[PDB]
């Protein structure tokens, strides 16, 4: 398999109102485990529509996983699928999900960490989403951005232990995530 | 010692027509890869702006920005967004080194092509920006000898299409699209 062939996404929410936004789509590619984080105002069609277009613009999926929520099962959504060449596979009662349990722990996480940072959540989105991908998983044995940029990359950091952040609010973000990521 | 996300060249190309809400593009360009992201906006803002390179430094925060001194680009409000994350704004005026010389061409080129593409796509461009940063980022540069997405996702690294030549596009519209890229990226 491949870096970007599926996609399992969801929506995590109502967050605290920061600056306008109360839900986050979360899309992991299933191979390098990598995730990205997009705002939106809702939980709808059109601001998946939104995300995934900026997502797909680097690489179309052949699948993408999600539960039944209204966003992913509307006829509108299914056009969107249908016309990029992405099939889509739903949670479904007969359909198995670990697969489940892992999605479950980080959206919960995830989901802690904004709601526990009320007015800020929006503007450390970003930090959330390269802490994430920057930190050591058991199960892989690498980071998700070594795999999805190549293990020997010289990456964009200086400084691997602080991912090149200064902030104290970001920092401890940083550890909070180090820490509970995969523990 | 250049990597990728050092430095990002950006601009905006429009007011273009209408597609679903959307008048303009952002083109962000990394300096060392030459990979080129496209975020479509309601308007050339620094709300915009932000919003949309808050999606990309989600990825990495660059050192250096690059702009034209646009009104979304030099407004204070912009200028706090690049100071709280590090970020030094670089602006072209009339005797800096990287306008009027291979580094403004280039970019011009670039955005010239881009905004004929569009254009030329009044309802339809905002569905097929994806497809055009995609063939962008995946075409051959004859100045590299890779393409810009070997040379930020890593050159052995799994290409994310299955066939060359068309990479993977059924669909005239977009197959289109892909050879227009081709014939005129890199042959302006
Ligand atoms: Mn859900
Ligand atoms: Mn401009």
């Amino acid at each position: 398999q491949k870096p970007f062939d599926k996609f399992f996404m969801d929506y995590i929410g109502p967050l605290p109102p920061s600056q306008g936004y109360l839900y986050v789509l979360v899309v992991v590619d299933g191979m390098t485990g990598f995730t990205w984080l997009y705002p939106t105002k809702a939980p709808s069609t059109s601001a998946t529509v939104k995300s995934l277009n900026v997502l797909t613009s680097i690489a179309i999926p052949r699948v993408i996983h999600s539960d039944q929520g209204a966003a992913f099962t509307s006829s509108t959504f299914a056009e969107w699928a249908k016309e990029r060449g992405i099939h889509l596979e739903f949670s479904t009662p007969y359909h198995p999900q670990k697969v489940e349990r892992k999605n479950s722990d980080m959206k919960r996480l995830l989901t802690k960490l904004l709601v526990g940072r009320p007015t800020k959540w929006y503007d450390l989105l970003p930090v959330v989403q390269l802490a994430m991908n920057n930190t050591y998983s058991p199960v892989l044995k690498y980071t998700p951005h070594q795999l999805l940029f190549g293990i020997d990359s010289n990456t964009p950091f200086a400084n691997q232990d602080t991912l090149d952040l200064t902030r104290e609010e970001e920092l401890s973000l940083l550890q909070e995530i180090r820490t509970s990521l995969y523990h």
